[PDB]
């Protein structure tokens, strides 16, 4: 057993009752010394070692030649000018297992993590040396961490595609469902994590042309996306809980389910509209929809109608047909679900769009893998092979996540956020994703970007605060207003620099100016003293401030139709020293073993003077936490990636109550505690 | 229980210890009298029929609207003329059971077999009156027997596809996979049987781009075929036995197959040149091969190059890759396949093309479900979204079959073999199938059709001829030499009158001649004068009329690729009173139980008097039945449903020996004893 694992696993052999929480700075030196630098393969110069990388076919060429190589080599010397020196065996353990470049044979390590962090600033920065420049420092200090297929492709030859995270609309008609099936597959086959919105199809036993009770409904589809994410080497199909089909399509998932209806590769969602909920509590029997019937009544589909509008006026037309249900059998049976297998992701449409900025372009109708997308979407139409197709809007989005603590320290919020907009903005713009007509179009017309955060808990507990407490509530409303206000500005800087954009601007919220009704009569500075001294150094924006960007916007119009949105970190919250997301921490020392040996990965800054503020998430009040990413949520324009942290002494009820607050504070997605679809 | 199967079942009541053949003739006037009458809806007059037909959506309009009134009365007047009666029970009861058309409500009968058949001559007569009494008188006579497709469908609204047989080539991409996916639904939907030929898909454990051992193989793509079939409310699959899936490819079928890889409703096919067998014959360890490295070589498909020139070749070969195997237990597995579930149909590729007329176009390289349909193919490509697509040739054909008592008895081979010819050209020029590009493209180009022949052991055993017998041989020799020659004839008559042949005919072997070479060297009239004395009253073509017909082909050409193959009879034999297909009879008297009441059908024509000419197929010698196929085989240019008949006491080497036998015999395909590609 190596020396780094074995100071590693004396971090649990205790002391004076304290954990040895200093012997991991040892372990992870131990692991550079007598390992890492041994397998990291050693240019004589820097130009050695690019044109090896390039004369082999591991980078790519074209980023590269748009510099001078006296320039590359600033850039390369302004990664290693840090010293950065990995805090923790555990971070180090995961850049050099999942990021750095190996060899082809797999043997030698090409990259060191200042390596993979210059390429990746060369990439974002498309010649601009200073920028390149302003890029390594970012990611080098920790302040801005790109998505993992960001990161980990952004320079490479056999690059995957940046973007792995897309959303589809499916037609109902067999021609659509084709397509479906095999833009699935397309996009599955770079990588890519594909949620497909099942709402229009119509239910089973509906009519095609005049012969009657002739369909298999949204499980068929099911089975057959099932099957095409099983060739292609992940996906989630969404339903709307007034779908008829609503509870077939969850029984497919029932752990217990026979195999005529199984489907294994598929994560699913529920859209809830208010109306739901209020049918719910009120214990009244319910009614779900045969789709078509409204189809071919109203002429439109009814997921682009207002069912909130529209449900009585549905019951009462005779022909509409419906089924009866009960709606808190039905809420059970979704927390029931969730116990299974997290999922199904659950989506509290209204609370969506009340906040939403382009309803003009059409409602949220469904989210992705872990349900923080929340954008517009149009449906295509896939005619005949000889007729021309009818092309709408998909989704797809690109990600990253500032670090929370790292840019609080250097006082670097607006920098963090208009640099990580920049680099979000030109992933989306060398994005050609071919087989996917409405992926493609909606990227260039949308230009939708999520920036998210992470490192929440941990930063609060490394400054003496609780995840719970009212304090950190009103540190998280201040912070993420600010991300939010930068943000904005920025979005609208791009749209004075290039004259552009995004399309159909004009009948955004952001245009007509009610977007920012609160931030002009409403302050977000914060109420608590010690809050506020955590600030002191930034300016956080006024009234006045937003009253000065709104009129700004409204001149300028904005370039991203979406901004921010808070995914999933997964092992690169390793490589960050960061808690994952905004989520509180689940352990306060993780054991996992690897190849014979148990590793030891104490949660980033945890002392034992901190001990009581890294509070593990099973015995947080999940009500205290919806409270949190609530507030989170005023000033984040999609969503939140929110799983519930719950013992399993918890009545169905109990379940239930949580649904119901989390609604009733205006959450938009949750689930309980995506690869392609995480930071 | 009725007095029609009362009377029924009296037969197997035994009077002298003869059957009582006699009381059928009572069951069916029972049948009509005191049922079929009283449920069949009589109008006033044919005008009120027909606008009562129409404006119920039950008819057409466009095909009765070329006729005046005086001439659609003149036509079913033509057919009533006739006064056919249904000789049989079960011969009224199937029709009216499964061609007749009923009530929207499924209550009362809207045809009589006058009708339907009146209907179905005016539609091939598109407007010529006189040719619609021809096509009455063909069909009233039973001397013509369209497909069930067509001889159901015609003149109808909510009208199928007229044809429903259809074969597809699929090339190596995921665009080609996905396609081929939709275009199986696309016409499945339509009520269509399937085939596609998955042997240029490269095999399990080939690379895809530089990633090695990366691809599923072609038991994946079955597998998404095999639902694609399920969603669209049968299908097959066909490989070469050189493709190195092929274990993999039969084992899908195993009745005890696991579920992992178990697929259940597709059938399979094996193409089999004539190098495999001669290795299974020295018991000489074979090699199976992956597809993709002979593509990367050689710059072609395995399916495209000749097996019997390169194999060595591809041995010796150190780029190409492949597999040993074991030929003589690879022929014994699918001589235990088909003794499990009929197929797979064996197809033996090198007798197939020995004889095929338009190699230049390409080899035939697979088959349909029941493997009668052997026609030239070439690969689409299906390209990325933005590109135009390169469409190839599929295959799809239009069947009927001629009734051999009939056409023996009204000493009509040259009339009922032209005018049916007619008919078929007419159903494949009113096809247009939208969504199968290739198949629409393939359908105007080669213009094939399939001319067959049903109730040949009937007529045999109705003229003191058995079927084992070598004068049987003799009779279906010049029988079907006849049918072809008049086949040849019409085709070019069809040419000259059109002024088109089949696109790129100048490459067959019909315009170089050679097609005709055994016409006109040999003679085919009788050898036995019993024989000969049954062709009394027609001329039977010699040498000379064929060189005369080789001179008026190379003048005019030829209007049809393919014009003959002998598909299985299924339901339509009963109507007919016809022995199915060309195959010998398998019980001189069928009992099946209908609603709680036991049926029976004895063999058309079965009497006491000829109780040993109706020998049941088990008790008889395979090897003979081979001969007289074989025979037929000659004179029809693709091929002939062929099921063994094997009792349960046959070894598997007493099996392969019939396969050998066969091979050697020159047999096309063959398999053990399909809905849409049969008569
Ligand atoms: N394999 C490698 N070999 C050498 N330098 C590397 C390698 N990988 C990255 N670098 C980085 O490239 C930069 C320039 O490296 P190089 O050794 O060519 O220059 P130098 O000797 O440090 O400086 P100068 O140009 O003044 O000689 C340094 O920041 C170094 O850390
Ligand atoms: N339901 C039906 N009622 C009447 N005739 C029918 C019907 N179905 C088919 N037919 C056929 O239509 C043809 C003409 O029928 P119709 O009764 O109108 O004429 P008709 O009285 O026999 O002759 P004519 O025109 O000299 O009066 C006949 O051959 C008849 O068998
Ligand atoms: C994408 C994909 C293809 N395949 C199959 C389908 C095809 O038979 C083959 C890949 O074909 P293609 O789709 O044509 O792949 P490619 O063109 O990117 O790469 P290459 O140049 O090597 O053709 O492998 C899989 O087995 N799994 C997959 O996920
Ligand atoms: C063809 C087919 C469609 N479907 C589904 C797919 C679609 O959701 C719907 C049929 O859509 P379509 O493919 O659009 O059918 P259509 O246009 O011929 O008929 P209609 O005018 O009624 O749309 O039913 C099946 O369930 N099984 C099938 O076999
Ligand atoms: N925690 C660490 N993170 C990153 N690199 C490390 C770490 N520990 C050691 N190394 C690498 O090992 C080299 C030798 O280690 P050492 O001599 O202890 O440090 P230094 O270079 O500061 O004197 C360092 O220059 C560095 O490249
Ligand atoms: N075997 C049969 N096939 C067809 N139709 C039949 C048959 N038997 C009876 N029918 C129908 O029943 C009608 C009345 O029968 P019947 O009086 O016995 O015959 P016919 O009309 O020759 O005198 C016939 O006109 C005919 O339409
Ligand atoms: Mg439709
Ligand atoms: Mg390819």
């Amino acid at each position: 057993v190596p020396k780094w694992i074995q100071l590693n696993n004396e971090i649990m052999i205790q002391k004076d009752g304290k954990f040895q929480f200093d012997k991991d700075k040892e372990a992870v030196h131990s692991y550079f010394v007598d390992y890492i630098n041994q397998n990291t393969v050693f240019f004589h110069n820097l130009k050695e070692k690019l044109d090896y990388l390039v004369e082999n076919q591991y980078y790519e060429e074209e980023f590269l030649s748009l510099y001078s190589f006296e320039d590359i080599k600033e850039v390369f010397k302004t990664a290693y000018a840090k010293k950065f020196r990995f805090p923790s065996f555990m971070s180090a353990f995961k850049f050099y297992n999942d990021y750095a470049l190996k060899t082809n044979d797999k043997k030698k390590i090409l990259e060191r993590y200042e390596d993979r962090i210059s390429i990746v600033a060369l990439f974002f920065a498309n010649g601009d040396t200073e920028k390149a420049k302003e890029y390594v420092n970012l990611m080098i200090n920790q302040e801005y961490q790109p998505s993992t297929p960001t990161f980990l492709n952004a320079g490479r030859k056999r690059r995957g595609e940046l973007v792995s995270c897309f959303l589809l609309e499916v037609n109902d008609s067999l021609n659509d469902i084709s397509r479906a099936i095999d833009i699935s597959m397309q996009l599955s086959k770079l990588g890519g994590g594909v949620s497909l919105n099942l709402s229009k199809l119509r239910a089973k036993g509906e009519a095609i042309k005049d012969v009657e009770n002739a369909t298999k409904g949204v499980v068929g589809v099911m089975k057959l996306l099932d099957n095409a994410f099983r060739y292609a080497d992940s996906g989630a199909a969404y339903l709307n809980i007034f779908h008829r089909d609503i509870n077939d399509f969850l029984d497919t998932k029932k752990i217990s389910a026979d195999e005529d209806v199984r489907v294994k590769t598929l994560s699913i969602g529920v859209v809830i509209p208010d109306k739901f909920v209020e049918l719910a509590r009120e214990d009244k029997a319910a009614y779900v929809f045969y789709p078509h019937t409204i189809y071919k009544e109203y002429g439109q589909h009814m997921d682009e109608m207002d069912m909130n509008e529209m449900y009585d006026k549905f019951v009462d037309n005779p022909r509409v047909k419906k089924e009866k249900i009960n709606p808190r059998k039905l809420l059970e049976k979704l927390a029931m679900l969730r116990s299974e297998s997290g999922y199904p992701y659950i989506m509290f449409q209204d609370n969506v769009n009340k906040v939403h900025a382009n309803n003009h372009i059409s409602k949220v109708k469904f989210s992705n893998l872990c349900s923080e997308v929340l954008q517009a979407s149009q449906v295509s139409s896939y005619t005949d092979y000889d007729e021309e197709d009818e092309i709408g809007l998909d989704i797809s989005c690109n990600l990253g996540s500032l670090n929370i603590l790292n840019v609080m320290e250097h006082k670097s919020i607006e920098k963090t956020v208009k640099l990580a907009t920049d680099s979000l903005t030109h992933v989306s713009e060398t994005t050609d994703i071919r087989n996917a007509p409405a992926v493609r179009r909606a990227n260039k017309a949308m230009k939708s970007i999520g920036l998210g955060a992470m490192n929440l808990h941990g930063y609060l507990a490394q400054n003496g605060i609780a995840y719970e407490s009212p304090e950190a509530r009103d540190f998280a409303n201040t912070f993420f207003m600010m991300v939010n206000f930068y943000s904005i500005q920025r979005s609208a800087e791009i749209a004075k620099e290039k004259g552009e954009t995004f399309d159909q601007y004009e009948g955004s919220t952001y245009a007509t100016g009610e977007y920012f009704d609160k931030y002009v009569s409403t302050d977000f500075s914060p109420k608590y003293e010690k809050i506020a001294n955590l600030f002191e150094g930034m300016h956080i924006p006024t009234t006045e401030d937003w009253k000065k960007l709104k009129a700004f916007v409204a001149e300028h119009g904005m370039y991203h139709s979406y901004r921010l949105c808070i995914a999933p970190t997964g092992s690169i919250s390793y490589v960050q020293s960061s808690t994952a997301s905004v989520m509180p921490i689940m352990e306060r020392i993780e054991e996992r073993t690897y190849g014979n040996s148990k590793t030891y990965y104490p949660m980033p800054g945890l002392a034992s003077n901190n001990w009581f503020f890294y509070k593990e998430a099973y015995d947080m009040d999940m009500f205290k936490v919806v409270d949190m990413i609530a507030t989170i949520q005023q000033h984040i324009d999609q969503g939140i990636s929110f799983t519930l942290f719950l013992k399993d002494t918890m009545t169905t009820r109990d379940l239930n109550r949580i649904d119901l607050y989390a609604h009733h504070r205006g959450i938009k997605t949750i689930y309980y505690a995506c690869l392609s679809c995480v930071v």
